[PDB]
C-alpha cells in the first residue's frame, strides 16, 4: 500500500541514534506526513512573530531538547503537541534522517512521522500563526524564486494563499519527496 511503501522507503535512510549523544545544543523537528485525497502531504507551521527562534518563518514543528525528553524523537513529539495539538497516539515516528549542523555548536535532528487520518490541527497561537499542508509531489517541481538563494513559493488552491518555504525546511521537504517518490510506477 501507499503508506507501507513510504515507511519501507524511509527506513532505508534511518541513521537512528548514531549522532544523538554528541555534545551539541540539541533541537529536533518532526516532518509530519499526512495522507489526503490519495496523496502524501507534509504539514508545515508558520511560527509566531513573538518567538526568539525563527519568528514568522515557515518551519516544521519542533524545538529545543529539555531534560524530560527520553530521546531526540521525544523532543519532536513534545513540541509538535505544544504547537499543533498532535497527541502521541496520533503519530508513528518512522525514522531519523540526517541531522543538520548549524552555528558550529548546534545539531538539529529531523524525524519523519506518519500522522493519523483523524488528526485535526489545533494551532496554538502562542507558538504558531498558521498550519498548512503541501503535497509531497510539489517538491519535485517547485516554483522557485531567487532572493542569492533559492526560495519555494506554494499557493494553496483552496484559498489562494501563498507561502514561502526556504532554508533547512525547504531542504528537508525535498529530501523526503525524493526518498518517498523517486522511481515509482504510475
Ligand atoms: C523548530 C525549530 C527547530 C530548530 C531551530 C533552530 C535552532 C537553532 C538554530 C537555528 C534554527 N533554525 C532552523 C530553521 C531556521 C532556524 O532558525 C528553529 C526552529
Amino acid at each position: 500500500s501507499m503508506l507501507d511503501d513510504a515507511k519501507a522507503r524511509l527506513r532505508k535512510y534511518d541513521i537512528g541514534g548514531k549522532y544523538s549523544h554528541l555534545p551539541y545544543n540539541k533541537y529536533s523537528v518532526l516532518l509530519p506526513l499526512v495522507a489526503k485525497e490519495g496523496k502524501l502531504h507534509l504539514l508545515f507551521t508558520v511560527r509566531s512573530e513573538k518567538l526568539r527562534r525563527a519568528p514568522g518563518e515557515v518551519c516544521f514543528p519542533g524545538g529545543k531538547r529539555d531534560p524530560t525528553d527520553m530521546d531526540d524523537a521525544a523532543t519532536a513529539l513534545r513540541e509538535a503537541q505544544e504547537e499543533v495539538g498532535l497527541r502521541p497516539h496520533q503519530v508513528e515516528v518512522v525514522c531519523c534522517l540526517v541531522p543538520c549542523l548549524i552555528d558550529t555548536d548546534t545539531l538539529i535532528t529531523p524525524f519523519v512521522g506518519l500522522i493519523d487520518h483523524n488528526f485535526q490541527a489545533q494551532p496554538n497561537p502562542a507558538e504558531v500563526k498558521d498550519v498548512f499542508l503541501v503535497p509531497l509531489a510539489y517538491f519535485l517541481h517547485p516554483q522557485v524564486h531567487d532572493q542569492i538563494n533559492h526560495i519555494f513559493e506554494y499557493t494553496n488552491p483552496e484559498d489562494g494563499v501563498t507561502y514561502q518555504i526556504k532554508g533547512m525546511t525547504a531542504n528537508l521537504a525535498v529530501l523526503v519527496a525524493f526518498i518517498i517518490l523517486e522511481k515509482k510506477p504510475t
